[PDB]
């Protein structure tokens, strides 16, 4: 089996991206966000506190005649940003673009944080990390790519993020349209649960490459590229007027620059960021400062190749007995 779906800008700065997902019978169409760094499937939700949901749409299990309360079984996350959400487990049939998975673990939000509740576009995460990273107590429940993977044609999903421009999430297949020149595969480690790779290097614009070895984690999302305070600071440096601002929380710089690309190494390959997509508009409304979408990860702990990175990209999650990472350009 396969399936295809389009995934959408919620904005105009492409701060994240939401993908219609059909759950229960009849099937109640909610858009989700994919997240290949966590692992729990969770839904805004008739049992979401009143006050906490602005816009949403909701699941409502009971109007499910495929939906099962999970007996027992709670759920809590937390994200890097400090936002959260926590609640039940049901589980019920999930679709996404003709991919079907019965018996899905569907984790009904009862809380979320406040960021969640301001966003209006998005009712909810579909997690494709790897399952060890799933948060349902007492018994952790899998990822949909990991229910779905044994019946896939292949046993892989891709991205296709689109700058400013709709995308697609592909499963079980690999449409060898969608990309220009050859996939170049890489290594995983799963040992932290995400898609851990390790990049070769990096250039600035038309700057001589370097080769330095780059852990992070192929993050559909997070909206930025995080990356090490050596290699930031080189990118900046060539934005004239570019500064680190305490304040506002990261690098901004005067909006009518023109910034350079990015390129980072996949490999003996070579993907290349163009400069507009590290815009990340006004710090507030009419501001002539804009925020960079390159930013440390000093603070982070981990680097991570965010949409910024991987909408350069044609990226394919191999979840094959030994898991590996493809980028193509395109
Ligand atoms: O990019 C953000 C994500 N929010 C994107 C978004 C922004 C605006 C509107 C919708 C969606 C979530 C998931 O993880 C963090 O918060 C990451 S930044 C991070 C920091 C420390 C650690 C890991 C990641």
């Amino acid at each position: 089996s396969t399936g295809s779906a389009t995934t959408t800008p919620i904005d105009s700065l492409d701060d994240a991206y939401i993908t219609p997902v059909q759950i229960g019978t009849p099937a109640q169409t909610l858009n989700l966000d994919f997240d290949t760094g966590s692992s729990d499937l969770w839904v805004f939700s008739s049992e979401t506190t009143a006050s906490e949901v602005d816009g949403q749409t909701i699941y409502t299990p009971s109007k499910s005649t495929t939906a099962k309360l999970l007996s027992g079984a709670t759920w809590s996350i937390s994200y890097g940003d400090g936002s959260s959400s926590s609640g039940d487990v049901y589980t019920d049939t999930v679709s996404v673009g003709g991919l079907t998975v019965t018996g899905q673990a569907v984790e009904s939000a009862k809380k979320v944080s406040s960021s969640f509740t301001e966003d209006s576009t998005i009712d909810g995460l579909l997690g494709l990390a790897f399952s060890t990273l799933n948060t349902v107590s007492p018994t952790q429940q899998k990822t949909f790519f990991d229910n779905a993977k044994a019946s896939l044609d292949s046993p892989v999903f891709t991205a296709d993020l689109g700058y400013h421009a709709p995308g697609t999430y592909n499963f079980g297949f690999i449409d060898t349209t969608a990309y220009t020149g050859s996939i170049t595969y890489t290594a995983v480690s799963t040992k932290q649960g995400f898609w851990e790779w390790t990049s070769t290097g990096y250039a600035v614009g038309s700057g001589t490459f370097k080769s330095t070895s780059i852990d992070g984690i192929a993050d559909t999302g997070t909206t930025l590229l995080y990356l090490p305070a050596t290699v930031v600071s080189a990118y900046w440096a060539q934005v004239s007027g570019a500064k680190s601002s305490s304040s506002v929380g990261g690098y901004v710089f005067p909006c009518s620059a023109t910034l350079p690309s990015f390129t980072f190494g996949v490999g003996s390959a070579r993907i290349v960021i163009p400069g507009d997509y590290i815009d990340f508009g006004p710090i507030s409304t009419g501001s002539s400062s804009c925020f960079g979408g390159i930013q440390s990860s000093a603070g982070i702990g981990i680097n991570i190749f965010g949409d910024v990175a991987l909408k350069a990209a044609f990226v394919v999650f191999n979840g094959a007995t030994t898991p590996t990472l493809g980028f193509a350009s395109k």
